[PDB]
């Protein structure tokens, strides 16, 4: 007599250290989100950001677009018997506000103030007008007042015996090399649930998972799979994969690198554009990721998913800039004044000094690291000396929130609309922050542009959204403040051997992925039965 488990792998971990706190998205486990702590809503962003409602019932905007309430759903538990009721919202946001160290979305810059209208309603009170402020509400983790109250520090409670309100909240087992994690007894959607336990096994890297996921150890993965017709699809019928398409891939550099001969290179807009025409991007995409992305030739970064976003007279006059042509690079670098003058055959600055760019991405991610030596390959054809690095995810991170680095090879989340995209990639509000992420640390600042931001949703007229989009575009196209190469896609594989009910190709019914950072993953596990 077997239980169902579930095997997932969210996250490389060379070891399991035991923290399922939901604020600390660095340091944490990534079945942490979703699976302990349930979201109030869940966003289909494939599907149009369309809202499937789970711990709120409802949510309506105030018709000045500076506040919004959220009615929360009745006859919920916590695992532990507790009722969830508005006051572990109201006191979820009042924590996160007092200790910005755990806002990881920026949410303190919305939210002014919470309160409860009464044990089922809780209000939000905006510091600006945002239409789109329910999405980011949605980010908060919620947790249960009579534990967090009581919590010391939160910012370095580990939370070792946690109390959620998502599917599987018991940890049966753990290991430095194993967790399982088990049905909450007292689950309020209990009756959609089918699987018994989330099996969470020890993988380091790319070379590691390959090994697991031919010999069909996995069910539920988002890992990139070299040759996956070869190696894993052929290894059994039962193997199968949907990669529909993600978001923006590109080379960020460090506007303030403290070296001066490669601030000089750096800060210099046509030298970014130079590194940007003698990359074959289409050569990356077919050999670093056996051909599963698409060629993303905006300046902006905007993508071919988005192109009805585009002002294309914007797109055109910047494209050549985003294309293959690395006899236009050599030109572009002569004339901007980009010389070798030591006779090594690499171009030094207009000072006159020797550099080289040291380009990074993180340890096993074998796609991104084949990529970046790839580039390196093709720069050094147009005289750009560079060298790859492959620093562990933490120190990769570091680096971007430090400004220690030169250029970084990155991905980004990708939303219903472009705002996902260019706000995380771009508002310099977000440069700053223990808990920020990694996207916006170019450290390049334009108040234009942040303003065009922050007004992107000022109204809910869609029209006035497509004409700031122009304007973000532009700004971003003219200035090449980052050099986009591709849109990737959301890699997902699923094997029918134990389970059934997989979204795919013929069931599409959101975003299929395991990762943390996307909340549609407690929906699909949530469709799945042994
Ligand atoms: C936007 C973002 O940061 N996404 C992260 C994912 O990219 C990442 O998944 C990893 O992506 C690598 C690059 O394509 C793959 O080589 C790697 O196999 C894959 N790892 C896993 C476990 O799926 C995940 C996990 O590191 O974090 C996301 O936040
Ligand atoms: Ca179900
Ligand atoms: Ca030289
Ligand atoms: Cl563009
Ligand atoms: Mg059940």
């Amino acid at each position: 007599a077997e239980r169902s488990e579930l095997t997932i792998h969210p996250k490389e971990f060379t070891t399991f250290v035991r923290n399922f706190n939901p604020f600390l998205g660095a340091t944490n486990l990534h079945t942490t989100t979703d699976f302990i702590y349930e979201p109030l809503v869940v966003f289909n962003e494939m599907h149009g950001n369309t809202p499937v409602f789970r711990l709120a019932e409802n949510f309506q905007m105030s018709d000045d677009l500076m506040s919004v309430t959220f009615d929360i759903r009745k006859g919920v538990k916590w695992s532990d018997g507790e009722a969830f009721t508005a006051d572990d919202v109201v006191y979820s946001f009042n924590l996160v506000k007092e200790k910005p160290e755990l806002d990881q979305s920026g949410i303190n810059s919305w939210v002014t103030g919470v309160e409860k209208v009464n044990d089922y309603q809780v209000k939000f009170r905006l510091s600006e007008a945002n239409s789109n402020v329910p999405y980011e509400i949605a980010k908060v983790p919620v947790v249960p007042k009579h534990v967090w109250s009581k919590v010391k520090d939160p910012s370095t409670f580990t939370n070792e015996n946690p109390v959620g309100s998502g599917p599987f909240t018991v940890i049966d087992t753990f290991t430095p090399q194993l967790y399982i994690q088990c049905e909450n007894p007292n689950y309020w959607d209990a009756a959609n649930l089918d699987v018994d336990c989330l099996r969470v096994p020890q993988i380091a890297n790319n070379d590691q998972f390959l090994g697991k996921v031919v010999n069909g150890e996995m069910d539920w993965t988002s890992s990139f799979v070299p040759d996956i017709d070869r190696t894993y699809a052929a290894a059994s019928p039962k193997h199968h994969y949907w990669y529909p398409p993600a978001g923006t891939q590109a080379f960020v550099v460090n506007f303030k690198n403290p070296d001066a001969a490669k601030n000089e290179a750096l800060t210099n807009v046509d030298f970014r554009r130079a590194f940007s025409m003698a990359l074959d991007r289409q050569t990356i995409i077919d050999i670093a990721f056996y051909g599963g992305g698409t060629v993303n030739d905006f300046a902006s970064g905007l993508g071919y998913a988005f192109e009805a976003w585009s002002d294309e007279k914007t797109h055109d006059k910047f494209k050549a800039y985003n294309s293959y042509n690395a006899e236009g690079a050599k030109k572009l670098l002569a004339k901007a004044g980009f010389k070798d003058v030591n006779k090594d055959g690499f171009v030094d600055t207009p000072s006159g000094k020797s550099f080289e760019l040291l380009i990074q991405s993180p340890n096993g991610a074998t796609d991104f690291n084949n990529t970046v030596q790839l580039a390196v390959e093709q720069l050094a054809e147009v005289g750009i000396k560079a060298r790859a690095r492959t620093p562990d995810f933490s120190v990769y991170n570091q680096a971007m929130l430090e400004g220690t680095y030169d250029v970084a090879y990155t991905n980004y989340f990708h939303g219903a609309d472009p705002y996902t995209y260019w706000n995380s990639a771009y508002n310099s509000a977000l440069q700053s922050g223990d808990g920020m992420p990694r996207f916006a640390m170019h450290f390049y600042k334009n108040e234009k542009l942040d303003g065009l931001l922050n007004s992107f949703y000022k109204t809910a007229d869609k029209q006035e959204q497509l004409e700031i989009a122009h304007g973000i575009q532009q700004i971003i196209a003219q200035d090449q403040v980052t050099i986009p190469v591709l849109s990737g896609a959301y890699m997902y594989q699923y094997n029918t051997t134990r389970f059934t009910g997989w979204w795919n190709e013929e069931n599409p019914k959101g975003r299929p992925n395991i990762w943390a950072g996307i909340p549609e993953r407690l929906l699909h596990v949530l469709d799945l039965k042994p």
